């Protein structure tokens, strides 16, 4: 077994290996990488996502959204508030205002104590899931508005076409922004680059136990535990690390720098938090791996997940039990 101790793995592929990004997923995969839930992969030095960042002001962030907290330090969950557009260029300016600024701290480990002791005094506002690239038509490797769609995957293993398209998304964040504890829409893959700014730090459970995780919440969160069988999907819990240790629950942490890819594994539940103000790209992928986790991913019929159009092609291949009462939930 590879692995074996699901330890978060990072990479440094050549050029050449940077030139096959389905390869390059697999080869790390064959190194025991998704036992982990999350990799880190360093472009190599010639690579770059774009010449530079200095023409971003006027995208608009149509609804930032401020994240307001409930509970205690280490066990919250966040509520979306949407606020009134601005642009990349106001929020940036609102991130680096004295309101919202990060603090003076020694280091990571220092910004991560301040985290988990501060961030449910403050409410800070993030520009989340913003349709949209900044990958320069030209970069050829690792472009992640370039993929191979989650469609083409599904038609390529099953032999079913199906509608649906899926397209990046961009996320502008600044200090105390926070990814609730979740995994990906039908155990997806995701992967995430880091375009500009200040870190984001991640906690992930390795697959092979984010049904420990499940429980512990369930017990964490008794009252969203019963509006749903699937509430973490709603991705609005927190749960510390000092909570999760006390509990037993294994995981890991990383702190991703500007210039670096993520990539979350299926079923890898991952939390996380910006450190200041930054800019990332995401999007969900598939594998042939991803089939079997597709299949068995549970699903938020509460309402509250609400999710894409892009999904209902999903549950409605890979698990057409489900999906009336998917569907009805969707309403
Ligand atoms: O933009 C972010 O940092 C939040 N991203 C994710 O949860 C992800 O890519 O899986
Ligand atoms: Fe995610």
């Amino acid at each position: 077994a590879q692995n074996p101790n699901c330890n978060i793995m990072i990479f440094h592929p050549t050029k050449e290996e940077f030139n096959d990004f389905d390869k390059y997923i697999a080869y790390m995969e064959s190194q025991g990488a998704h036992r982990a839930g999350l990799a880190k992969i360093i472009p190599p030095k010639e690579w770059k996502a774009r010449e530079t960042y200095d023409n971003i002001s006027e995208i608009l962030i149509a609804t930032p959204l401020q994240q307001v907290a409930s509970g205690r330090a280490g066990v919250f969950t966040q509520y979306h508030k949407k606020k009134k557009a601005m642009t990349v260029g106001e929020y940036r300016h609102l991130a680096n205002s004295k309101k919202y600024q990060t603090p003076p701290h020694q280091n990571f480990e220092d910004l991560e104590r301040k985290y988990w002791k501060n961030r449910i005094y403050n409410s800070p506002i993030y520009g989340a899931d913003i349709s949209g690239s900044l990958f320069d038509e030209n970069t050829k490797q690792w472009n992640l508005g370039h993929l191979g769609t989650i469609q083409d995957l599904l038609e390529k293993e099953c032999g079913v076409v199906i509608e649906g398209v899926n397209t990046p998304y961009l996320y502008f964040g600044m200090w105390k922004t926070t990814f609730a504890w979740h995994t990906e829409d039908m155990d997806l893959y995701s992967i995430n680059y880091l375009h500009l700014g200040e870190p984001k730090t991640w906690y992930v459970v390795p697959p092979e136990h984010g049904q420990r995780l499940e429980r512990l919440a369930r017990e964490l969160f008794p009252g969203s535990s019963r509006g749903c069988g699937a509430f973490l999907r709603h991705k609005v819990a927190l749960i510390s690390p000092t909570v999760l240790k006390e509990n037993g629950i294994p995981f890991n942490r990383i702190t991703q720098e500007a210039g670096e890819f993520m990539v979350t594994f299926p079923y890898g539940y991952h939390a996380g938090f910006n450190h200041g103000f930054n800019c990332a790209e995401a999007i969900n992928f598939a594998t042939p791996r991803w089939i079997d986790y597709g299949k068995m991913a549970s699903q938020c019929s509460c309402g509250e997940a609400r999710v894409t159009f892009s999904m209902d092609a999903f549950v409605r291949i890979l698990q057409p039990e489900r999906y009336d009462l998917w569907k009805r939930g969707q309403d």
